């Protein structure tokens, strides 16, 4: 059986998995660089075949679920999902666990409204100047926009910044060691169960309150009110707070960490190029200069805004690799896949390829305008979302939520970051990418 391109390294005890949880990027660019397209990385006991530009990438996306499986492939969303969401049917995947319904284009101009008060709600307490933690922010604000959204603006309503402190506990439990087991006795597995215990107490906790004082009104009543009411066989509850809990977890992780980082970033790239932000700043001015609401806005054109974003994405996607697992045999570039061979193609390194994106350490917005329009032409290379068979279907909700948030705090505060523009950088020593801290900013009311 004939060796596949082998990357550089790779000695220690679980071969380059340790280099892959301290730099992640660099060493699948170090893949690219020594294999070419088509090259390999020991992740533990699993062999990684990474691959790189618009050919091998094209079979990756285009692989149909018979031939590269993603079920398997991200082991770490195990622990966090739980016992399979609370309806037994079948693939629940993406399908209940993240339902289109949440995202249904006849409540999209309704997540824009709400989105655009959990904002309000967020900065209500800002005052006329002061200074915050990006990640803090945005990591809590998401799990107000998630909650609303995915669940209900009801449950969202009793939720406090405990909900988001454990949450994030529990996206931290993701460490690339779960591609070994991820059950074993590590700490960050360890505090992720006791985050997730944490957050059934706090749902069984609303469980009860919501028992002992009902709605006045049958017409208010959110999904975990109807959970709730749900009867066994012989009148016992048919659900429990932790298949309730763990559902509701599963919803919204597909609303949170991307959304998170990427609010993050847009800023960090607005006050890194104050000529991009001031192109936003006026457009937004202008543009609601209507009278018109962000529910109405978000779902439209904003340009600048949008390029800024693509630009953000390319530069910093949320998720650095996509893996599958290889369910037989293909050819690639004359390189051997075989059954049970991970597969992975990388949007940080592709979204960076110096023959499709002139300049790809440079923040050019432009890239997505009239001319170049970069994005489309490199329809392989351009990946923030993915491509193709598991293309990311909440792209236009990600995207209408930017425009809203960015629609409240760029017309009500201003931003200057508050520690060195190259000090801002991702935590990568988790399979799920957190901005890392500190990663301070200043805001002042706009006159
Ligand atoms: C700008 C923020 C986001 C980014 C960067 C992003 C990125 C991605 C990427 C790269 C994939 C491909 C995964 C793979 O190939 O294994 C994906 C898949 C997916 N995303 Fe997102 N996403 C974002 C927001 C969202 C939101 C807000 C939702 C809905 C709550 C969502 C729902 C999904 C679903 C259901 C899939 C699975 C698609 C499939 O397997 O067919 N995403 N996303
Ligand atoms: O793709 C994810 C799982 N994941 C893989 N690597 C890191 N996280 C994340 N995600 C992508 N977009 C939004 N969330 C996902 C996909 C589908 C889903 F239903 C949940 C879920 F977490």
């Amino acid at each position: 059986a004939v060796a596949l391109p082998r990357v550089s390294g790779g000695h220690d005890e679980h071969g380059h998995l340790e280099e892959f949880r301290t730099d992640p990027i660099g060493l699948m660019q170090r893949v690219r660089d020594e294999c070419g397209d088509v090259g390999t990385f020991q992740l533990a006991g699993k062999q990684v075949v990474l691959l790189s530009g618009s050919h091998a990438n094209e079979f990756f996306f285009r692989a149909g679920d018979d031939d590269l499986d993603q079920a398997k492939a991200y082991p770490f969303m195990t622990p966090i999902f739980g016992e399979g969401v609370v309806f037994d049917a079948s693939p629940e995947r993406r399908k209940e666990m993240l339902h289109n319904a949440a995202l249904r284009g006849e409540q999209m101009k309704g997540h824009a409204a709400t989105i655009e008060d959990q904002v309000r709600r967020m900065i209500a307490d800002w005052g006329e100047a002061g200074e915050i933690d990006l990640l803090d922010f945005f990591a809590e604000l998401t799990i107000y926009t998630s909650s609303a959204c995915l669940i209900g603006k009801k449950f969202r309503d009793q939720l406090d910044g405990r909900f988001a402190k454990l949450y994030h506990e529990l996206e931290r439990g993701t460490d690339p060691l779960a591609y070994v087991d991820p059950y074993l006795p590590i700490e960050s597995f360890r505090r992720r169960d006791e985050a997730r215990n944490g957050l059934v107490a706090l749902v069984a906790d609303i469980m009860n309150g919501r028992i002992a004082n009902p709605p006045t009104d049958k017409s208010d009543r959110d999904m975990l009110d109807v959970l709730i009411a749900v009867k066994a066989e012989t009148g016992t509850p048919r659900f429990s707070a932790d298949e309730i809990t763990g559902m509701f977890i599963s919803m919204m992780f597909a609303g949170h960490h991307t959304s998170s980082g990427t609010a993050s970033w847009t800023l960090i790239e607005l006050m890194r190029h104050r000529d991009a932000y001031a192109a936003v700043i006026d457009e937004l001015d202008e543009l609601y200069g209507d009278g018109r609401s962000v529910s109405f806005h978000a779902l439209r054109q904003i340009p600048q805004l949008e390029n800024v974003l693509k630009e953000t994405l390319r530069l910093h996607p949320p998720l650095i690799i996509l893996m599958r697992v290889a369910k037989g045999e293909f050819e690639v570039q004359g390189h051997r896949i075989h059954e049970g061979d991970l597969v992975a193609a990388s949007p940080a390194i592709s979204n960076r390829i110096p023959e499709d994106f002139p300049d790809p350490h440079d923040f050019v917005p432009a890239r997505y305008e009239q001319p170049r329009q970069e994005d489309l032409l490199n329809r392989w290379t351009w990946i923030p979302f993915g491509a193709g068979r598991h293309r990311c279907v909440g792209a236009a909700f990600a995207i209408m939520q930017i425009k809203a948030i960015f629609s409240v705090l760029l017309r009500e505060y201003e931003f200057e970051m508050a520690q060195p523009p190259e000090s801002y950088r991702n935590d990568h020593s988790k399979m799920v990418v957190q901005l890392a801290q500190p990663a301070c900013v200043r805001y002042r009311r706009r006159t």
